[PDB]
């Protein structure tokens, strides 16, 4: 058993693509965001948000459009035929600027299921009352990561599905678990070390974790399934560093789901008549942050990636997703409702919380052309056909079929006839999925020398740009 | 005089790869779940601290033809697979879990005490928990990993053992089975037999025998085919210092101290044990998600896997995170109560395996045949060389038997579908038989194998 | 430069805004009222080396 | 579009400047300051 030949066996993109002599650069001015860490702000009666909820632990999703190269002529354009071919951008090198002074922030919750210290107890604990929840906080696991590619990052989380039907689920049963892939959206939450799942559905208490994560589903990248992609065009590249360690050890307090079989211990008495709750969970503790482990503010250079794409961004489209814990510092300020009285009182001062956010993007690019034959056309049309539309061969156009001449009938709409609405804006199927946006379309320049970043690109390859006089 | 396998074996030009989709496991850390009256398990007991044992079958190469098969005689020879390189994928977000026990023999703090301790009552055990030693290891070879543990033997008969005596100790090898427990830093032994209290350690280990690899005896194998390769990293440090509380087995001879009085009239228990404490975990010391490349190993096997069989055993502490969720039996009432919420505990598990392989042939002579037959002769069975002429002249069929005139009562020869004699030893299983492919380029892993040796990316 | 955490405290003063209830469940008794939401870390210098 | 090139290039200083053979040095004796940390 071979068994047959054709696959056609996806190939290294560097086969048919050719690299040119020209480079460009452009970048945003910069980005800043402001928003309360813990919950969004909205008018109490309204649903309209007064202030957006933002914190470092929110993921970031950057989408970047490029203008079509093939609209964009050249100083000397003769070197190719724009008819028989196309032009497509390529991404050589990438930078992420971050300017805030480095410092750790933090979160907590006013009510948290807890019994007492498990580390040292002189005597056995007290009787469990109702609602011993307390106000306690902790630091999240420190983390840095980076993600680059033409297709959105693919997420995963724990989650509940439907139990197979034999036993009817009664209230209080253990809901079965299911592993679920999904697209990643902005505002979603890093792991705290409690793992990707839906607290909202799976945690009824709603008090079992600090606020920020109680609402949504923390998610985490699966390198496997992603890198597993046949084209790799999900992500072609990445970096990560993270660390954590233990601090405290606590107990849940609530109805015991199941009691350990006795044979695993021996009956107590008196103070030991009853068994304390079995549960335990750690308190994650961030560690010493250094200027070294910062993965940013330093250039990157790509040549070969695990995927077959080499820095090709199809459809003028490019994705970057980056998350930092290091800048999480939360400044806190106070306003005085009465400036006169000279006796200090806790009454006079309201308190608010705002958190800073600082990004910048600067992207090198390289320029490339593509020859067309059948095999070419075929091979593409297999990969993603939508790509073809925004290009023009030729269209196909329709060997793939033509519309049958939509009915246009002269009617005031007051005639007895149906509505008609002139159609077709939508170019993005993913418009369902919201996330942060920036447009670069205008910013390109043809001379590296004038930018801070680029001249390094020179320096790496040397080669005086030719400023002689 | 055992020889280097690379003597007689020859290496071919062809490579393949296949791998599982992924592996996924769910279970509760602390004890297994079963119907209360029944013995049948409702939910399997699983936690990261359980060892993992992977058994992998390969299809017989010599059933598997080639695009061009001419280059050898399949009659005079055979084909046997070789394992060049190996990967272990792990996908969970990294985080530390934990365990405890509700009742634990303890006196009080030994670190600082203002005044002498109180009088020993009955059962001061308390609810206290701890973190286990962080650890990473990896194991690869064609024979199962050999374990060792402390354990009780039979005392020599001079003094009759009375209850309360010190049981003598025995050092015991055994085969390693799945579900077995890492050391916590308390050493490999049987608590069940040697610890009567059963409360002296946190739950997970109380039942079974934690075990630990012996590099010596294993690597001591003459063929090395137990394991040909390995890596390990681990660390620990102290946190707290406690005391047992119970009947004193022996008192120190007085001469090693001076008599007390009053508060010091009596001697507090002598015992002490540390509380192990895991350290800061880093993304660096992770040994996984990174390729490996083997050429020479300490044993004479060079990546030979006999009998189409191969073993991998891997254990991590880093993913031990235990998520905890709550279900509401009554969704209506708006006043919070500890009554409404049951609690459950489930723990995640994620594995993946991807194995390079190389293809190899064997010439035969007597010396050849002899030398193998010495090593393991069972190997010859699954091949076709061994002959072994049979008998069997005549039979008597008497037909037919249900006809109730009594010819002899009948057929007794099932006994030999049996292939694995270790079928007694249970452990996790995966079948790859179907998954091979002939071209690296289409997989994430392999193309690195190319990159390491370069070679062409192949034309177009 | 470098830093790490040491202690975790609470502001005390007039609450600027209260979290919408739906993010938790009503207390009672000791839990009748919500403690202040704020937190801020106490930065801690580390071992200095030559 | 096509980019027009109305640019003067701003250039690496090492273009027009010329380096010499001579070097010098000078330095302060030392600096010394005293004060209270918390308020003037």
């Amino acid at each position: 058993y071979l068994p047959p030949v054709p696959v056609s066996k996806v190939v290294s993109t560097d086969e048919y693509v050719a690299r040119t002599n020209i480079y460009y650069h452009a970048g945003t001015s910069r980005l800043l965001a402001v928003g309360h860490p813990y919950f969004p702000i909205k008018k109490p009666n309204n649903n309209k948000i007064l202030v957006p909820k933002v914190s470092g632990l929110q993921y970031r999703v950057f989408r970047i459009h490029l203008p079509d190269p093939n609209k964009f002529g050249f100083p000397d354009t003769s070197f190719y035929n724009p008819d028989t071919q196309r032009l497509v951008w390529a991404c050589v090198g990438v930078e992420v600027g971050r300017g805030q002074p480095l410092g750790v922030g933090i979160s907590g919750h006013p009510l948290l299921n807890k019994l007492d210290d498990t580390e040292n107890a002189s005597a056995y604990a007290a009787n469990a009352g109702v609602d011993n929840r307390e106000c306690i906080s902790m630091d999240y696991k420190q983390t840095q990561l980076c993600l680059i590619g033409c297709k959105p990052p693919i997420g995963e989380h724990w989650g509940k599905g439907s139990p197979c039907t034999n036993v009817a689920v009664n209230p209080g049963d253990c809901p079965p678990l299911e592993l679920i892939n999904t697209v990643i959206q902005d505002g979603d939450m890093v792991d705290t070390g409690f793992g990707a799942m839906d607290f909202t559905t799976l945690q009824a208490n709603k008090s079992e974790v600090p606020l920020d994560i109680c609402t949504s589903i923390c998610k985490y990248p699966d390198y496997i399934k992603m890198v597993s992609e046949p084209y790799g065009d999900s992500l072609f590249f990445y970096l990560r560093r993270e660390q954590m360690f233990v601090r405290h050890l606590f107990n849940r307090a609530g109805a015991v789901g199941e009691n350990v079989p006795d044979d695993l211990y021996i009956k107590g008495s008196g103070s030991t008549a009853n068994l304390a709750s079995s549960n335990y969970f750690p308190t994650p503790s961030g560690s010493m942050v250094t200027s070294d482990a910062q993965i940013f503010n330093k250039p990157y250079w790509l040549q070969r990636a695990q995927g077959h794409n080499n820095g090709i961004c199809w459809g003028n489209q490019l994705f970057v997703t980056v998350v930092d814990t290091t800048r999480s510092t939360n400044m806190s300020l106070c306003a005085a409702i009465s400036t006169s009285e000279t006796t200090y009182k806790n009454t006079n001062f309201k308190e608010y919380l705002r958190h800073g956010e600082e990004y910048d993007l600067q992207f090198i690019f390289q320029l490339c052309k593509i020859t067309l034959t059948a095999d070419v056309m075929t091979y593409i049309h297999s990969m993603n056909s939508t790509i073809l539309e925004d290009w023009n061969f030729g269209l196909q156009p329709p060997p793939g079929g033509t519309l049958e001449d939509t009915y246009r009938f002269v009617t005031s709409q007051a005639i007895a006839c149906q509505k008609h609405t002139p159609p077709a804006p939508k170019e993005d199927p993913l418009k369902k999925y919201t996330f942060w946006e920036v447009n670069l379309k205008e910013k390109f320049s043809a001379d590296l020398d004038q930018f801070p970043l680029g001249r390094k690109f020179l320096l790496q390859a040397g080669l005086k740009a030719k400023p002689k006089f």
